Parts: structure tokens; sequence; C-alpha cells
């Protein structure tokens, strides 16, 4: 089983390990770095820590729809006052959910471990950032248009832009001194897809181990599961677990959550399962 | 994909159906019965079990008259009421005729019609026979004694059973196999039955698996029974991706939602 290592961290991934997530949009009656802002997150993130969560995944997009905007400094002000105070804390991973270099760079100084970008690390001066940084780093495959099977055209041709994609990515990591043992693949679930889409790379995510990377699947509360079962994203709860129990089945190293006191015994079950499993 | 018919009735077994666990026990009141049932019929319930003694190792002993006290009132009033399919839970001839006669469609028992009387009167009702296996002493592979032989005891049991139910008049289409999930066994022969579960599709019959809320799930995670919801909807997932037919719960709406997940899942499995 692969190593996962960052500077003088090394987790283990010989099994389904937990990704909570930690939106750091203040309430409305507060501002990114005031005490309630801080003691709400790091309650958060204590109850994390005693679930056994592997990573507390940080990130300062608005969750706020009626707030007009966030500026960067903003933006700043909600995450590294978080990120600094968990990492001097708990040895739990952080990531830091962002694309932007400036925040990538700033939240692995005050303790980040990992870098998770939905941009895989396309955006102006991202690459040069991480590789300075010298930590992990989760790419996302976002695809653009859809591609047919030839031979079923109801079904989706799942590889061919990822393969190109990730071949590239590798090669420009490469370039800048990042080795392919820091990279972690997160094949993209939602952004666009159809229903029939998303499941079936669910259906396949086993196969998505061939290209030597750990993967991350990240599905919880997402159109996939809300549409499907004709829910608000808050009625997601069951149908979450259930995808995080098949991607867990299947073998995803890392399943990146909201509900991770759930999940946590979710993948309990499937290890239990997978340790009396024949091959 | 098969079809069960019980009598007038009939379900095509081409998904996962999800049966769900009626408590008529005080382990209550005769409308809060009815009102769950109404819940499970609008969630998409495909079958209600009631039983009037829980098959749970370690379980009260509950006199015949109590069993059909507890259960001949609730399955009254969801047949007067619903289409939707009763499984009567029980071993004992007596509840399974009057538990039919006033309209159960399936009978579910763990003791698979072994008890006196019990295959006549299966036969006379002539409705379909969920028939368990229960192992009573584990056995380990030949080649491995790390793991369990799941298949060599379980054969022996189908062939005579199916034997004695065509004996009676009852025909195979009638059965469903409960592979007995929990009735002692370790946790690792549990989750090695679930790992393999794919596996008694051989037999021909559809399957039932019943892990909800079981020691399986809440001694992993050494918690309290109650706090079982979520370890259960995982075994319940794992069920379902594997093809089980019937899965027998406690939380029947969170399992229509897993059931449903998985069913996408499968049908974009290329």
């Amino acid at each position: 089983a692969m190593k996962l290592i960052s500077k003088n961290k090394s987790l283990l991934l010989d099994r389904s390990h937990v990704m909570g997530i930690l939106n750091v949009t203040p309430d409305s009656f507060s501002d990114g770095g005031q005490f309630t802002h801080l003691d709400a997150a790091l309650k958060q993130a204590e109850k994390m820590v005693k679930a056994g969560v592997s990573f507390i995944d940080i990130g300062g997009e608005s969750t706020r729809p009626g707030a007009p905007e966030v500026s960067l400094q903003e933006e700043l002000d909600r995450v590294l006052p978080i990120i600094e105070a968990i990492h001097q804390r708990f040895d739990t991973w952080i990531s830091i959910d962002t694309s932007k270099a400036v925040v990538m760079e700033e939240a692995v100084k005050v303790g980040a471990d990992l870098i998770n970008d939905v941009r895989a690390l396309q955006e102006p001066n991202a690459l040069k950032v991480a590789a300075e940084a010298n930590v992990p780093v989760c790419l996302m495959h976002m695809q653009g248009q859809p591609r047919t099977m030839q031979t079923n055209p109801s079904y989706q041709d799942l590889f061919t832009d990822i393969s190109s994609f990730l071949s590239e990515r590798i090669d420009a990591c490469q370039s800048v001194g990042i080795a392919k043992d820091k990279l972690i693949l997160d094949p993209g679930f939602g952004f666009g897809k159809t229903l029939a889409h998303n499941y079936q790379l669910l259906a396949e995510l086993e196969r998505f181990h061939q290209f030597g990377l750990p993967l991350l699947a990240g599905m919880s509360r997402k159109s996939m599961v809300f549409k499907l079962l004709d829910v608000e994203p808050k009625m997601a709860l069951s149908g979450s677990l259930a995808c995080a129990t098949i991607a867990a089945m299947k073998g995803a190293q890392i399943i990146r959550v909201h509900d991770f006191e759930q999940t946590m015994d979710i993948v309990k079950v499937c290890q239990a399962t997978l340790e009396q499993s024949p091959h």
C-alpha cells in the first residue's frame, strides 16, 4: 500500500481515510478571525479529530449566497487563523482547499499539509508555489464536454480525456520538481455531469487506480445524490453515505465528506468487509 | 430477474426491494404501528415484516396466545388499507396459519419450516416462504483455518429443504434464501459472508439480507445498538451492490435512499 508523505508527516493509505470538510464561512454575526468564528471552527476540528478523521479540509469559499462578495484579504482572514490554531494543537493533516497561488503559499506557511486544487495547479503561479511548498497536491480532473463510448454511446468514455490531462499534469509537476508520489487524483464528480455520467464514474471508480495515484472521491451532498433522490442538499445524508460506501469498497483512499462522524462508521464497515474478501 | 407470486399479488425482483421491520413488541400502541406501516408504504417499502416474538439471540420467549394477539390486529389493519406485501415473521405453524388467513402474503421463518406442522401449513397457505440457514457450528476452510467454508453446510441444508418443500407441493419459485447474518457468528464470519454474498446467487433463489442493527454492526463500531444506523446503511449498500433482492431493515426511509443510489450505480456499470 502507498505511503503519503508531507514533510515530517506520513500516512499509510492501506484503507479509506476520511477528509472532513470544514468550511470557514462566518455566520452573519461574525467576521473571519474573530473569537466566535475561530471558536466554532476549532470545536468542529476537535470533533473531527476525536472521530478519527485523517484530513481537515479548510475552504474559504463563501457558502452564504446572500453575501455579495468576499475580498482576498477576507478569505485569508478566514482561513489563516484557523489553520494556525489547528496546526498548533493537533497532528491531524490540514488540507487547504484553494486554486489561488497566494492562498496556497500563505496557508502552507502557517501549517497546511496538503493542497486540494479543483483547478489542478493550472492557475497563474500555482505550480511554482506548490513546488516551493513541498506538500502533496490533489489534482482534480474537470472534464469538458462528455465523450461517449463508440461501442455503446449510452455510456461515457471515462478515460480518454483524463489520461491526456494526467500525463500533461504529471509532466508539468516533474518540470518544477514535484514527484509523482506527491500527487492525488480526484476524478471530479459533479461539475455539470449528468446523473448517468456521475454514477458511471462511481460504477467504474476502481479502474482509476490504473493511473498509479491515490484516489480522492468527493460526492458528499452533490447533485448526483440530491437530484437522484429529489431532495434538498440538506436531506442528502443517507444517499451520501451510500456513495461513500461504494467508493470505499472500490478502494478510494480518501473520501471527502461533510458528515464525517457517520462516514467514519461506514469506512469501518467497508474495511471489515474488505479484510474478509478473497482475491 | 425473478417474479415472486403470492396468490393475487406479484413482485418483480429485478432490483433490491426493502422489507421494513414493524415493531410490535415491548422490546407502542396499535395506531403507532399502523402509522409506521403507512410511512413505509409512502416511502416505497415492498414488504412489511411483522413478528410477535423477536428472533434476536437472547430475546424473550413469547407464549402462543401472546404472539397471536401481537400480530393479528396489525396484519388485519394493514391488509384492509394497503396492497403492500405483509410478511409474518414466525416459526410456529399456528401463527403462520392464522396470519395468512387475515392477510399475510409471505412467511419469514428463521427455522426454515422445520417446526411441527410448519411445512404442511406453509403448503396449504400457498404463499412464498423465506428459509433461513442457521448454521450451528462454524466450519473453517480446509486449506486456511483463518477463514470460513461458507458453502458446504448451506448447500446440504438447501437441497434437503428444497426437496421437503417439493414433497408437500411447494415449488422452488416460492422460496427465498436468507443466509443468516448474526445468530452467534463471529465478526469475521459475518463480514466474510457479506464479502462473498454474491456467491449465494448460485442456488437460484432470491436472497434476503438482514443485518440491520445487529451485533456485527454495533460491536464492530463499539457503539450502542441505538447508534448503529450509519453502519447498518453501509451493510445494506454492500448487500445491494451484490444484488441482494430483499434487504430487511429497521431504518426503512434511509434504506430506500441507499437502494436508489445502488440501483443507479448498477445501471451505469457498462
